[PDB]
């Protein structure tokens, strides 16, 4: 029974979406997980996404200020992991900023700045603590979401990718799967161990936060570990000379400025990894070092704009410099 290795790739949930998978089971076997893959992510672009009309959460953000929602138990679980990361990281991550990045968004197609007082009035319905998740403790009893403030609306970009990862794993191992690496636009779960019959750690790479994306900066060799990334230069819109881009900091409704250009968090869970690296990106190197004790399990991993590079401990002697143009702090 041979070592056999698979590839596949689709454009979904906006971005390139690539699975790789080593296996000695039957290339059938590995055929149907990847088909199953790829139908969940397009399902899930129809149920989680901001940016469609025909989306569940659409539906939801259309009941904004009106009578709790049914929805099934996969996205009430992510909303009480992005309201914990909400609260956990005092708002820096905002599951509810739709009405704010709603604004910058036409910014972003057509090159302009949102409006001073529209920006404030937006800041006005960004209040995830109005968001109620109730579900009844009876057999059977529907979960449900209350958006209470009139005119606010979530919007899952910071977490969404990492929660696809983690349903991922979850189905190849359903399929009996125990290595692979999953990158959703970049946002990675490295399970298990590759192969080189040696078995090695995968070699997860982080890009330059200014470059061409094509060569990482840096590698880190993980296992059974997600690997997210969230940095000021993934996607912006320049005017006038000032960038602006994609991240905003809930206090000011503008673009976060922050001291540090990406932060990687290193989990067990991508949904997690994926929310800390937004909180973190909003909250900069001190405050997320002090958030991050909250979370022993997290390893993170630092770019600074003079290109020093500091990790965490867990995961500092796994890194491995490829730019020279980077230090590593020791
Ligand atoms: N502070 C924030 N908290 C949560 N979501 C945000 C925030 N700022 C922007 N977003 C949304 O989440 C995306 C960024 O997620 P990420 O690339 O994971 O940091 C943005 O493109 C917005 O859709
Ligand atoms: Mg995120
Ligand atoms: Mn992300």
């Amino acid at each position: 029974a041979r070592v056999r290795e698979y590839s596949r790739a689709e454009l979904v949930i906006g971005t390139l979406c690539r699975v790789r998978v080593y296996s000695k089971r039957p290339a059938a076997e590995v055929h149907a997980a990847l088909e199953e893959v790829f139908t969940l992510l397009q399902q899930q672009e129809m149920v989680l996404s901001a940016n469609r009309d025909d989306s569940a959460l659409a539906a939801l953000n259309a009941q904004a200020g009106s009578a709790p929602v049914v929805v099934d138990r996969s996205l009430y679980a992510l909303l009480e992991r992005a309201l914990f990361f909400a609260e956990k990281s005092g708002g820096a991550f905002n599951p509810a900023l739709g009405a704010v990045v709603k604004l910058w968004n036409i910014g972003f197609d057509r090159a302009a700045v949102p409006d001073p007082d529209a920006l404030k009035e937006a800041l006005t319905r960004c209040d995830f603590r109005q968001v109620h998740l109730r579900a009844g403790v009876s057999v059977g009893a529907p979960h449900t979401v209350q958006l209470a403030q009139a005119g606010m609306q979530l919007d899952l970009g910071a977490i969404a990718k990492g929660f696809l990862a983690d349903k991922i794993v979850q189905l190849l191992t359903a399929h009996a799967l125990d290595s692979a690496l999953v990158d959703l636009g970049g946002n990675i779960f490295a399970l298990g161990l590759k192969y080189g019959a040696q078995r090695l750690e995968w070699n997860v790479g982080i890009r330059d936060p200014h470059g061409t994306g094509q060569k990482p900066a840096l590698v880190v060799s993980v296992r059974d570990c997600s690997v997210v990334t969230s940095g000021a230069y993934e996607r912006f819109f320049e005017r006038d000379g000032v960038r602006y881009h994609h991240i905003i900091d809930p206090v000011t409704g503008f673009p976060a400025h922050t001291d540090v250009d990406s932060v990687s968090i290193f989990a067990p869970r991508s949904t997690d990894a994926d929310a800390l690296a937004t909180a973190c990106f909003v909250l900069g190197y001190e405050k997320s070092c002090a958030l991050l004790r909250e979370f022993p399990g997290v390893d993170a991993l630092f770019i600074f704009p003079d290109k020093r590079v500091r990790a965490s401990a867990g995961i500092v002697d796994r890194v491995r410099v490829l730019d020279a143009r980077f230090v590593l702090e020791r």
